[PDB]
């Protein structure tokens, strides 16, 4: 048995700045896009476009990030049996376009774990953001399945949350997730956030979680769509991270550029 | 008239560095990949892989930067005429790929005219790049005009030239362009480095060249696929950077991973 976990693609947030909505929305709440990178549409969300703040999308090359590891999962002949994600926008755009890589878009049905998201210490604020529900990812063309029961619903999630709790519950969760697959179908593929890859596999191998200082100097390590891979020995059962089934991906930036301001 | 200048996509030496061939060529001098940022193949050379190491390829990004912006100019029904390109493997790539965006890859066939390669101060050593000729580009599906008459030879081309000789054979080579494709289609793609967006536009707009230290620290601020347009006044005959037709394009890094040494 194999548990893949990995990164979301890149956020729009990160790539356009502090002002970004100003990049993507105009004086009537109406999606535009001024740059490439841009998808050409985003969803429609119930509280209007400023709940993409605290819940910003991927860019097209985040899709494109996603696409290739999907492709790549096809190409080394790994199956993917069940598919679960982060409530975030970011985790389920790039889990549906690893599936569309995979070819496994039409077929599989991503599984929404709000016990997956991120430490709630990195909200802004006093409250979560505002997911996007199942029912409605769904009807925004992402593969999602409106049948999943998740294992820690939203309101289960705590904003003052400590660190002890957040990498209990993403044990917790996992071990839930490995239980409810088990038997059928050998890979699981977790799409969520940098710090996902080890708050979830480190208990599952039996290993002290390290301090929350260390855990954050690591998390900044974990670049898009970074992928690891925690093998199910059988001989024994004890699970330890092992060679993805996949290559690394890596590249440099495209930085802004004002032709303006730069060839006059 | 538009004349719109480009610089190629994302290189493979910056993204993998110093020692990249060793991360692209096994010890018999075939390609490997170890990266899903390396394409799935790479042309064979006349002085075998050590070729590459003056004459860099592209990335898969580099080439996903450059469908995208063929696929914007197809979106905003700018025609393209002609495309013209440096001899640099880079930017034969990146011309091949705009093709492909553009759904014109069975239709035009780039131009390769040494030229339009940058200031050769900039090339390592006493002798230029071992440039895979028209013949071979095109034999390795490359979108090439094998019948195009260069209007600067690749022995034209001194390797000890003055920052003056490459700003004046950019101004000559760019006047020789224009003039062969008048009355032949009004949008010309010129797709080579970040010096030519200025080189091949600054005398032609009756601009007198900055000097070279100015001009290099701007050239470091064109991003791959950096695109501008000069464009002939109607009432006038003047030519003037304009708007391009096509939105900018900026993304962000996705930086190397080794899940040992950061999960472990």
């Amino acid at each position: 048995r194999c548990l893949f976990v990995c990164r979301h693609g890149e956020r729009m947030d990160v790539v356009f700045g502090k002002y970004w909505l100003s990049q993507c929305f105009d004086a009537k709440g109406r999606y535009i896009r001024t740059n490439l990178n841009m998808p050409h549409s985003l969803p429609q969300r119930s509280g209007g476009f400023r709940d993409y703040e605290k819940d910003a999308p991927i860019t097209v090359f985040g899709c494109m990030q996603a696409r290739l590891v999907g492709e790549a999962l096809l190409e080394s002949n790994t199956v993917i049996d069940h598919v679960y994600c982060s409530p975030s926008l970011r985790c389920v755009q790039t889990a549906h376009n690893i599936l569309k890589g995979l070819q496994q878009d039409n077929h599989l049905k991503i599984r929404v774990e709000p016990g997956l998201f991120e430490w709630t210490k990195w909200v802004a604020g006093s409250t979560l953001p505002a997911w996007i529900p199942p029912s409605e990812l769904a009807a925004a063309n992402l593969s999602v399945d409106t049948t999943y029961r998740p294992h820690i619903p939203v309101s289960k999630l705590a904003i003052s949350e400590s660190y002890d709790t957040y990498i209990n519950r993403s044990f917790q969760v996992t071990k839930e997730i490995i239980s409810e697959c088990k038997s059928k179908g050998n890979n699981i593929l977790i799409v969520a956030h940098a710090s996902s890859l080890e708050a979830c596999t480190c208990q599952l191998q039996g290993l002290s979680p390290q301090n929350s200082k260390d855990f954050v100097q690591m998390v900044r390590k974990i670049p898009y769509l970074g992928f690891c891979s925690c093998e199910e020995l059988g001989e024994t059962g004890i699970w330890q991270l092992t060679d993805p089934p996949i290559l690394p991906l890596t590249h440099g930036p495209t930085g802004g550029f004002n032709w303006r301001e730069t060839l006059l």
